[PDB]
């Protein structure tokens, strides 16, 4: 059941996964108790378990802040989300009908919209929605659910990625591979284009690092 801690525990947690509180930003109890107008309770079991998420910082004599992200953790997280969404992409491919193929094209299409129009935020929802889909043609969209809190410092990484020149171009013609296998119904080539697409991350938080540094830990 819905409580008003998990509420703003998915409220903090989504402002921190999509960037809108960078690494560093201070939380305070006494200002989020008076924003949400409820006990300070809730609030605290929610920076609780955001801290078991690796998502804030408490340091003990000082307070809570919104974390960095950690870099020796993304190589794992990339191998479990290629294994997984490789294992959605080969399903797709096989369970491939028509029908299934408008509804990724319906959504490449969106894709598209969104990056003519410089709307990197959206184009970030599209493109989960776009994967979420994979997980629905091959029979588990609850693959995808599962795949949420291990794609979080991903998708912070991410967030700064797309608005650099190129980057949702590169992404649409990734996507336009996994969608051509997936229609073919060849299963190989679905899993390996899903594979390459999702190692694209790999060389960009190295540069990142070296950007912003104040972003990684
Ligand atoms: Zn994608």
């Amino acid at each position: 059941r819905v409580t008003t801690a998990k509420l703003i525990y998915h409220e903090l947690q989504q402002q921190i996964i999509r960037m809108e509180l960078l690494p560093g930003t201070p939380l305070n109890e006494k200002a989020l108790t008076e924003k949400y107008g409820v006990s300070r309770t809730p609030v605290r079991e929610a920076l609780i378990r955001l801290a078991e998420d690796r998502l804030v910082d408490v340091f003990p004599q000082s307070g809570t802040f919104v974390a960095r992200i950690p870099v020796d953790a993304i190589p794992e997280a990339v191998v479990i989300r290629q294994a997984l969404e490789g294992e959605t992409a080969e399903r797709a491919a096989a369970n491939s009908t028509a029908a299934a193929i408008e509804k990724l094209d319906e959504l490449i299409h969106l894709q598209t919209f969104y990056a003519r129009k410089d709307k990197p935020g959206p184009f970030h929802e599209t493109d989960d929605a776009f994967h979420e889909t994979i997980a629905e043609i091959a029979g588990y969209p609850g693959i995808w659910q599962h795949l949420k809190p291990v794609k979080m410092q991903i998708d912070r990484a991410r967030r700064m990625t797309m608005p650099i020149l190129g980057r949702m171009e590169q992404v649409l013609r990734e996507h336009h591979a996994i969608r051509d296998a997936i229609s073919a119904r060849d299963v190989h080539a679905a899993r390996e284009a899903m594979k390459h697409h999702l190692s694209a991350v790999l060389p960009d938080i190295d540069e990142l690092r070296k950007s912003r540094p104040d972003y990684f830990a």
